[PDB]
């Protein structure tokens, strides 16, 4: 039972989604002018807030919240520590819209105690090419097809809320909230990612880990050793072998990304990711921002040959804190974010990803199965993890897909 959920435009069980064949709206029709203009109300106690997140101080207070109260493993091992210059990169992209940060405040002396986020993003999000196919054979076409032009959405991220006041009902609340202000900018559906199982995803993978400083990670009991390297007389020695790494990158013509490649880094990454069913569209202006290197956030190489950028690969930056080691302060682990391959295989550009970031002092590379994220997986020592991300819609029936078919990497 969900007493919030149950009321929200979202297929209510995987029966449900099971049954769904064409991509489209769920919610009645609505405008602008239907929803509510004054914030949803809120215990006299608590206000409302919208930070300012190129204000230096209110980026400070939203990275102290989830700091101390983001995400956690189920061990509670490790929680996510987004750095205050990762927070300005995820939550302020080309044409992001203030009001839709949405923050709750103790009234009296304005501490932060909750947080969600939106930001802009355009998204084809058309039934899927599987169901498409049986619309074809059914004379529906049409219909499969309404709802084919990239929509210009919201995604939804970091909704946290502190952990003094967990299950007091606050997340339905900013939940609501920021469904008021994004719906008041005339703006219907949602994209949203949890590890957690909520009504009712549209894909599920596992994650992938690869291990960069195998000593440490072990150390901090992120991971194990397998049974089977007891039969060495050194089991650590061994392990440490296994996952060594190049000093240097492999591809000839490998270097960062530069203002210069966007336009290409454009073309080849827009080429590769309208294969898959549900996918990001970026102008030049989101590929520089969400592409070109940040110090401590995002890393970007491009393979140019000729002259002519023919692949390239990115990743970001996200630290965890180990709660109960007191030997190290942070897990630094590098995320794989969008890539192109033109010239070589897949592994092989992304062997060179590796071997960056562990010149870098990266622990361990993670990644979701999404994307072509698989066909990497065994070539280059990724194991499978505890985790999955399982994705979501808000506003959206759309049918069961597999992960390999999304192509939207969430921060
Ligand atoms: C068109 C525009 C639409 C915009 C909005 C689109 C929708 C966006 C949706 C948000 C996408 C977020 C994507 C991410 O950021 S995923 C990351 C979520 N954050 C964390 O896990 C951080 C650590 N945890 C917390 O801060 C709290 O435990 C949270 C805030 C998660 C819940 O707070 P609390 O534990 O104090 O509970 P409550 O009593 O206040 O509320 C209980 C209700 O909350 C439902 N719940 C629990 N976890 C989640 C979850 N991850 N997404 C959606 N709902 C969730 C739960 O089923 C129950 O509803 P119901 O079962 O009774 O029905
Ligand atoms: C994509 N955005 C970050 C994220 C948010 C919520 C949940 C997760 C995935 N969890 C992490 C903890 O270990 C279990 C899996 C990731």
């Amino acid at each position: 039972a969900h007493a919030f959920w149950s009321t929200q435009p979202v297929p209510q069980t995987e029966d449900e989604t099971e049954k769904i064949v064409f991509a489209g709206p769920m919610d009645e029709p609505k405008t602008v002018a239907d929803i509510p203009e004054e914030p949803y109300p809120i215990a006299s106690t608590f206000e409302w807030w919208t930070p300012n997140m190129e204000a230096a101080d209110d980026i400070h207070a939203i990275y102290e919240l989830l700091r101390d109260n983001y995400v956690e493993d189920d061990d509670s091992m490790f929680r996510f520590n987004y750095s205050e210059e990762f927070l300005q990169w995820a939550l302020c992209p080309p044409n992001y819209i203030p009001d839709w940060h949405v923050a709750v405040r103790r009234k009296a002396d304005k501490k932060l105690l909750a947080f969600i986020a939106g930001v802009p993003v355009t998204l084809r999000m058309g039934t899927p090419k599987y169901m498409k196919v049986k619309a074809q054979e059914k004379g529906e076409g049409e219909e499969a097809a309404k709802y084919d032009e990239p929509r210009h959405i919201c995604e939804i991220n970091f909704l946290c809320v502190h952990k003094q006041l967990r299950e007091k009902r606050l997340a339905p609340i900013l939940i609501k909230e920021a469904t008021r202000r994004v719906n008041r900018t005339n703006v219907w559906q949602a994209v949203y990612t949890a590890g957690v199982l909520l009504p009712t995803p549209y894909a599920s993978g596992q994650y992938f880990h690869r291990s960069l400083n195998p000593e440490k990670l072990v150390e901090i009991r992120f991971s194990g050793i397998p049974a089977q390297y007891q039969k060495f007389q050194n089991p650590m020695a061994m392990l440490k072998r296994n996952y060594q790494l190049p000093s240097a990158p492999k591809n000839s013509g490998l270097r960062e990304m530069k203002p210069s490649d966007v336009p290409q880094v454009r073309r080849i990454l827009m080429n590769y990711l309208d294969s898959f069913d549900v996918g990001p569209v970026f102008s030049d202006a989101e590929i520089s921002h969400y592409l070109l290197p940040r110090d401590g956030v995002v890393f970007t190489y491009v393979v140019e040959n000729d002259k002519k950028v023919t692949d390239f690969f990115s990743f970001y930056r996200i630290p965890s804190t180990v709660i109960g080691n007191s030997n190290y302060n942070l897990l630094n682990a590098a995320y794989v974010h969008y890539y192109a391959a033109t010239s070589i295989p897949l592994h092989q550009l992304i062997l060179d990803l590796l071997i960056v970031a562990h010149s870098r002092g990266f622990d361990v590379c993670n990644m979701v199965e999404i994307l072509d994220n698989r066909s990497f997986v065994e070539q280059l020592k990724f194991g499978a993890g505890d985790g999955h991300l399982r994705y979501y819609f808000y506003n959206w029936a759309y049918p069961k897909i597999k992960p390999s078919q999304v192509a939207l990497v969430m921060l």
